[PDB]
């Protein structure tokens, strides 16, 4: 099975939007969110990846307890969240911890309760509502097969 | 200068929706919110008040640090959030601590930063989205005079 | 589905062993635990039940986020943990929140992942290791049907 | 050997000064402290005591982990903090948990390390500096025997 | 408008005095404070500056929520805290987040409310009372223009 | 008097088992513990050491307040915990902060309360009980002199 390293930027429950600067590796506070919302899962990116824009592929990791900003978590993808915003398409891979039997029951997007997926969607649809010149036009969920394909595309781009 | 006691049910930052049961006085968990949202201010109700809803008049309190559920805070009103939900009008009186000179610069709704009023509005408009058969329609932020009048109304209703 | 109110005494992750006095209703610190352990679920008792020993029926509640000591939670039973300690038979009903569709997938003890049942068991087996004259000696899980029967017996004992 | 119940109003590390209303038993926020200081121990009062000033006798409880506001702790005195402020006399009994063998090495005021006693002193001397028309002009520690004498006086006054 | 990157060493509310080692970039615990006090704002230093003692120029950042130690925050100066301690002169630039319109109402030292500036002064005046070989002699606030002059000097020294 | 730098990987009270990768210096989540236990002291390793295993020598640090993962603490040894798990044998040096006179009363293993030593032992004996292929076979406390020998040992092997 496919797996990889995710670097968590923002723990679950945070209104502080942290981002890891990729030139340096330093954790930065981008902004305090303008909406009364908090990240529904631990949020970050996959190491040694690169998307269409000059940034790694975004990742969401389900956990029994949050980590801190800058922490690595070995994860495997079970699905992916597509969305369109002010800078076009944005993909977010949904993962669980790799080599952990406690998450073996989650092999695909259908194994994650509809209510956690709706809550995730709702966050990304609404979190920038009060920010000038920022919107989220579309949003929906694809399966693990489509997620793994997107990871494979992003690894290939990185190595090039 | 009008003042009253507010009982805080939900501290700022909470996704657990607590409620005081008014007949018994116990704190209950009503529900964990279905949306990835957190109460932007300390939320509760004014003691010895009564609306058309058989319940007390709801209240928001601006604080430097949150209290915990069940705590009493002496407060004075600076405005009111007017909204309609699935059960009609649900007005919420915005307050600051009474007799505290660090809040003397806040006398009316205009003295509260718009960004904070925006975020409070965004919470109540969106926190119930994912709950079926539930919705909110924000009317407007109204001034201190409109608030004090509603508080006075609901105090008279209580005394009966 | 059968349901009832649970008063939570100890939130998940606490080494402080809080207890409610059943006359006064006050929260008391019985003791700081002598072992490096923490309650793996929110822990308390079912309101208006009378067990075989004069005390109410104990309860464990699975939640997405812990509450505080003294909080009421409407819960439905999915199983029961039977064990013996230094004062004989000790039974603890495992529950989920009642009227919450996010827990509809948990209808009996087999739906609760074994890792969580093993952990709960491990807590109670070991938490009084370092207290003299205190132990727990038997332990095993019984299904929803037996839990509901035990709750019903305890509801009646209380009424009489 | 003397012991009693201490009700904790304020946990260690708190800048919010909570208070129990002794008529109703409700927890109130008196005020957010005006200085950048935090209570160095859990703070509260002794149940069934009445001091010379109409209120219950104040108490500091040394703990391995803090409790929450409103929690009872069975405790025994090991000393007292004698203080004169703007309202005159103010005596606070320093306690440890009763019947807990992890505190049996603490028998009198000399057994509490001087760094802790100085820190506590430093709190009460400076926490109201920035509060107007508020001060403390005398601050001294006394032994268990003197502390126990004051508790006894206060207990007997409670029985009027 | 002048701006720079501040690295936060100590979040607001902390009694642990964290310090970044400027050679390696590692975070160190210098000491647990000897007074019962907590840093009243997020505290750190300005990146790519050089104070005339060989360290980066110290910075205080006003935030709606604290960050973690090591986190970068883009900021702009609004004033400066001038103090004289056991090391002689010690300057600390008071800042707000740069490119954040929620802080546009704070442009110079007079825009910060007095109760917050007094609290910050109170911290630095008193936090080393109980520390041996450490004392304060004086503390004053100066305006944005004085602060900017000091930043600019420290920047040129950095380039040398 | 021997002293060294300890990097804390895991703060006290944690169920998340973090690790520093000694190649990269990145913090990684190894695993969420399968037992309902939490690290009773801050846990990590000694910098510039090499144990029998090929990783650095492990360290426990007694603190008045926990740090966060990746923080350096100057520390001196007062004893050592010897254990035999799967993977050979593991040793953990028990320390206190160096140059801190609040810990001067702790010079050898006899000076640490037995209650704290039993709790630390109890953690490392039981924390992997439910993990397959993991175990403990023996657990002992040894004195300062024994610990200092093992540190110096590990320093030499790092240099060689
Ligand atoms: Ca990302
Ligand atoms: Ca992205
Ligand atoms: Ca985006
Ligand atoms: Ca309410
Ligand atoms: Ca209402
Ligand atoms: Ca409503
Ligand atoms: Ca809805
Ligand atoms: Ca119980
Ligand atoms: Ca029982
Ligand atoms: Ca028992
Ligand atoms: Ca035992
Ligand atoms: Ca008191
Ligand atoms: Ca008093
Ligand atoms: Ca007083
Ligand atoms: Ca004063
Ligand atoms: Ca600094
Ligand atoms: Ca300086
Ligand atoms: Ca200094
Ligand atoms: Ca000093
Ligand atoms: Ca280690
Ligand atoms: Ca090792
Ligand atoms: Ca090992």
């Amino acid at each position: 099975a496919m797996q990889f390293d995710v670097t968590i930027e923002i723990p679950k429950g945070q209104r502080n939007k942290y981002e890891v600067d990729h030139e340096t590796g330093r954790v930065r506070l981008d902004r305090y969110l303008y909406t009364p919302m908090a990240y529904p899962t631990d949020y970050g990116f996959i190491e040694d990846t690169l998307g269409d824009d000059g940034d790694p592929l975004d990742a969401l990791v389900l956990l029994p307890q949050p980590v801190f900003p800058g922490v690595l978590v070995a994860a495997r993808p079970v699905g992916m969240f597509r969305m369109v915003d002010e800078h076009g398409g944005d993909d977010k891979v949904l993962c669980v911890p790799a080599g952990d039997p406690r998450w073996d029951h989650v092999q695909d997007i259908g194994d994650v309760p509809a209510f956690e997926l709706d809550a995730i969607k709702h966050f990304f649809v609404h979190y920038k509502d009060l920010e000038p010149g920022k919107f989220v036009k579309a949003a929906d969920w694809v399966d693990r097969a489509e997620a793994e394909a997107e990871v494979q595309r992003s690894v290939e781009r990185f190595k090039a």
